[PDB]
């Protein structure tokens, strides 16, 4: 399948070169997979989600996304126009308030929630969790992310936006999950992207168009935007049967575009997520 005039990041993940604008992908499109977006919520009524998104859990007075961040990330996972895996099922877990903040205890509870809640959902092709959040190092936060991964969920987490080594941030620094840095449309490391040996992969993160609250769209930047590209890619590849939740991060690294990014610090992987789809 070909989506013309796609957002640059979608075109990038199906291309061996920057500078194109068509997204190519297998029509299975993540059908039968599920992606949890652990964030500020998801505006499931957005026409871009086509009835495939739903809120399943909140820790606050509403499950609605009063911020936009979670809706944007969910759109990059799975919206019809802005999403990588256009037929996946999206499940929202609201661990962040409408200012975008959340206590680590709530975030940990949300991760353990997903590890159990997947047993209440139909995801025959597999389960992914996208975590566009983080703060300073916490062994308890890292352990929660490790449990979620161990339970059979492909966990993708943002590296962070400090232009610093991600070893000092959580859940970015958890070795067993997939830690995602951000790149721009010219294949440069995004100016804000964290780096370091704990990163597994880069995805598009600068000037990413996606869904927003109020039935709208906007372009924003962050490792929060790169993470759902990788989460959606994992769901897509699992639906194709090419990998599993336990092996998808390694598979994405195995099959990435290699050595094509600029300003990658010595010791950080130079790997850009790529779907290897041959039309």
């Amino acid at each position: 399948a070909a989506q013309t005039n796609a957002p640059w990041g979608l075109a990038r993940i199906s291309s061996t070169s920057p500078g194109t604008s068509t997204y190519y992908y297998d029509e299975s499109a993540g059908q039968g997979s599920c992606v949890y977006v652990i964030d500020t919520g998801i505006e499931a009524s957005h026409p871009e989600f086509e009835g495939r998104a739903q809120m399943v859990k909140t820790y606050y007075y509403s499950s609605r996304d009063g911020n936009g961040h979670g809706t944007h990330c969910a759109g990059t996972v799975g919206s019809r126009t802005y999403g990588v895996a256009k037929k996946t099922q999206l499940f929202g877990v609201k661990v962040l308030d409408d200012n975008g903040s959340g206590q680590y205890s709530t975030i940990i509870a949300g991760m353990d929630f997903v590890a159990s809640d997947k047993n209440n959902r139909n995801c025959p092709k597999g389960v992914v969790a996208s975590l566009s959040l983080g703060g300073g190092y916490s062994s308890s936060v890292n352990s929660a992310a490790a449990r979620l991964q161990s339970s059979g969920v492909m966990v993708a987490v943002a590296a962070g936006n400090n232009n610093a080594d991600a070893r000092n941030y959580s859940p970015a620094s958890e070795p067993s999950v997939c830690t995602v840095g951000a790149s721009d449309r010219y294949d440069r490391r995004s100016s804000f992207s964290n780096y370091g040996s704990v990163l597994d992969i880069f995805g598009p993160g600068t000037d990413i168009l996606s869904t927003w609250i109020g039935g709208s769209t906007r372009s924003i930047s962050g490792t929060s935007m790169a993470t759902p590209h990788v989460a959606g890619l994992a769901a897509y590849l699992m639906t194709l049967g090419k990998t599993t939740a336990a092996s998808a991060c390694r598979y994405i690294a195995d099959t990435a575009n290699k050595g094509d990014l600029s300003n990658i610090p010595f010791g950080t992987v130079n790997l850009l997520a790529y779907n290897n789809y041959q039309a």
